[PDB]
This record gives structure tokens, sequence and C-alpha cells, in this order.
């Protein structure tokens, strides 16, 4: 079973992955996790991150260039994902293809039924062959609270300063809205919308 | 020995590679060739090409995004290049790293000592580990004649319509000028500047 955890920056995805993995293991299932972007393991992922921190000329100014880099990062992980799915009972991803649809549409002020989301579908699932997730869990949180978490992280960790997307409050708001639409539309597969107070044990039961 | 053939679009590079390969083989040396972008064998190369033909939103509008895609294409060929160099006496490339420096600098109206060329050096040779060529042969041709060849190709081949770069006469002119500077500076290694009437036999002897 392939599960992807989605949501805006600072929504609490990393923590939910930890809790969810614990719940599944407590139920006797083997779990493997992977986070995108694969910082350090992908040139594409690293250049993308660096561009969001002000490097690489005009790269970050292109919405499709950024989307392509994140897609190329995942392209390099296709075999790894397939291998994990046949080796473990559950594979949980901290961000996946939907992140590209949500952020790209939001940067272009488009909705889930727009051009960018359709492009992501065509490129990542059909062309690159990335498997569609069995479940996509949207950790919905107020744009205000998520932004507060991102700012707090930068304050206590010099290695986690905010990037261009995180500094854009309006973009984060629009991204959250597109995510809600993607979930309602069942984009890329079935979705579940949860809040910060979701119970890991029952969520795992729902996904199982 | 690693040799890269450089020059603007329609300069006659593909033909020179054929003639040069023949000369080396006539001298008893084993030869292997590779052309960049690796159309069909690289997602990065294909998306780059498609962007130059009007697809993928705002991707082509970013100079660094295009450069990154061509660099990622080469990154996926590092092992292939190293393998060919230890398996054959001579390895000839139809375009290599210098193409990225020349075209990127030209799109930004910069010279060979500018920011873009320096970025290509840092990213491709140092960071990606691409081997520096023993020789880089600049097939210098009048911008007018090269443009005529590109237009003629599109006229007789529906599968070879010109792309955004080829349709930009001024860009082609500036690229030729940056190439001349790169050669004079010995950027990335030693260069040889030749014309359309260069003798394949003697050129091969010079490179040998
Ligand atoms: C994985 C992924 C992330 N992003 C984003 C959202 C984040 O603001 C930024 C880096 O992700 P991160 O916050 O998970 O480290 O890039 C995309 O736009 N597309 C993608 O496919
Ligand atoms: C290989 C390569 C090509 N290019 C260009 C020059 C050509 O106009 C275009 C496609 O190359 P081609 O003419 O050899 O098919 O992309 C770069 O800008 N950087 C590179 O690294
Ligand atoms: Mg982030
Ligand atoms: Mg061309």
């Amino acid at each position: 079973m392939l599960i992807a955890i989605e949501g805006v920056d600072g929504a609490g995805k990393r923590t939910l992955v930890e809790k969810l993995s614990g719940a599944f293991r407590a139920a006797g299932r083997s779990v493997a996790t992977l986070a995108f972007p694969r910082y350090g393991q992908s040139v594409a992922a690293d250049i993308a991150a660096e561009a969001l921190h002000g490097e690489h000329g005009d790269l970050a100014s292109s919405v499709y260039a950024m989307a392509t880099l994140f897609a190329l990062d995942r392209a390099g992980a296709v075999h790894t994902i397939q291998g994990l799915c046949r080796g473990y009972d559950v594979v949980i991803l901290d961000r996946y293809v939907a992140s590209n649809a949500a952020y790209s549409a939001a940067r272009l002020h488009e909705n889930a039924a727009g051009k960018a989301a359709a492009w992501v579908q065509r490129i990542e699932f059909a062309r690159l062959g990335l498997p569609k997730p069995d479940w996509q869990v949207l950790l919905a949180v107020s744009a205000e609270l998520a932004g507060e978490r991102s700012r707090g992280r930068a304050q206590r960790d010099p290695g986690r300063a905010r990037d261009n997307y995180e500094r854009d409050a309006e973009l984060q708001q629009r991204t959250g809205a597109v995510y809600a639409e993607l979930a309602a539309q069942g984009w890329g597969g079935r979705w579940l919308v949860v809040g910060a107070d979701v119970d890991p044990g029952r969520l795992a039961a729902t996904l199982a």
C-alpha cells in the first residue's frame, strides 16, 4: 500500500508520518518511508532547493522549471518506490506528486481543474510512470498556523531558514485551497482530509 | 581521448563528427560518438527540446532552467562517457558542456567571462563530475550561413522544424561570439577553431 502525506509548509506532515508509521508498526505491519524532495540524494532536488533560497539565476522564477525538477527527482526514485512497495506492507511518502500540482497551480493562480495540475498528471503519472498512490492524506491546517510553524523553525534552526515559497503567505494560502480541491476531486487517487488533532491509531486503521 | 565538437545551430557539427570519426578510424583508432542533448534517452533532454518547441509553460523563458536540464542530461551520461573513454581510443561528442556556457551567456547578453559561463563550470565540471574534454573543436561559421542551413533543414524535414533558439538570429550571432571567446580563453580545456573547409585527415592528426 502506497500512502502520500500532503499539505502546505509547516502543516505538520513530517510529524504525522512519524506517528502514522508508529501506528502501523503497532498493528504488526512493516513500514518504509521516503520524503520528497530527496535532499542530498538528487541533484534535481538540491538545485531546486537552492533556487528557492536565491541561487541559480532565474530558475525559481519559472513555475514549470521548478515543477520539472521535482518531477525529475521523483523520476530517479521510481525503482526505489516500486521496490519498497513489494518489500513492505506500507510505504508512506512525505509529499508526492500532488505537491507539484498544488504548488504549481497556486503559483499560477489556477485551480485544481487548471492547466498546471493537468500537466503534472500527464508528466509524472503517465509519462514518468510514477505509481498513483492508494491514499493521499491532506493534513489541512490554517495558513496562519502553518506559517507560524515555518517561521518558528527558521528561528531555532539556522539550517532551516525559510525559502521563497514559505515566505509567500498568499501562495501558501492558495496552495491550501488547491489541495482542498484536489482532495474533493480525488485527483490521482482517493484522499482523506485530516486535521492536526487526527488520531494516528484510527487514521492507520482507515488506511490499513 | 575525449573530444567535443562545438558551434552554433547549423554550423555543420554532425557532419564534422562523421568525417572526423572516419579519419580516426582510417588511422587505426577505435572511435565512439555521443550527441547531446540525448534525445529520447533523457527525460531532461526531451522536456528541454519540447520546451524549445513551445511546450511546458514558462520553462523555456528561464535561462538557468534550460541550462539545468541540459546539465542533468549530461549528468545521466557520466558513467557512459567514462566507460567509452576507457573502451575506445577516441570519444567524440556532438556538443558538450561548452554549449551550455555559450548559449546561456548569449541569452543573457553576457560574455565568456560572465556569470553564466562561470555557473556552468561550477555545476557541470566540479559538482556533477563531468570530465573536462581533452579538445574542444569550434566549427566557426558565419551566423548567416548557419541560419540558412537550419531553415533549409526545416523545409525538407517536417520532423526538424526550428526551435526557439534557432529562430532567434541575434541569439545565434551572440552565441557564436561567446564561443570565440571561450576558445581564446581555453575554457574547460584546449580549443581548436576550424572552418567549414577544414581537412578531416589533418584535423584528426592534430587531435590524435
Ligand atoms: C515535493 C515537492 C515540493 N514542492 C515544494 C513545496 C515546498 O515549499 C518546497 C520544498 O518542500 P519541503 O517543504 O517538503 O522541503 O517545494 C513543490 O512545489 N513540488 C513538489 O513536487
Ligand atoms: C547540449 C546543449 C544544447 N543547447 C542548445 C543549442 C541548441 O539550440 C539546442 C538543441 O541542441 P541541438 O541543436 O544540438 O539539437 O539547445 C544548450 O543551450 N545547452 C546544451 O548543453
Ligand atoms: Mg518547506
Ligand atoms: Mg539545433
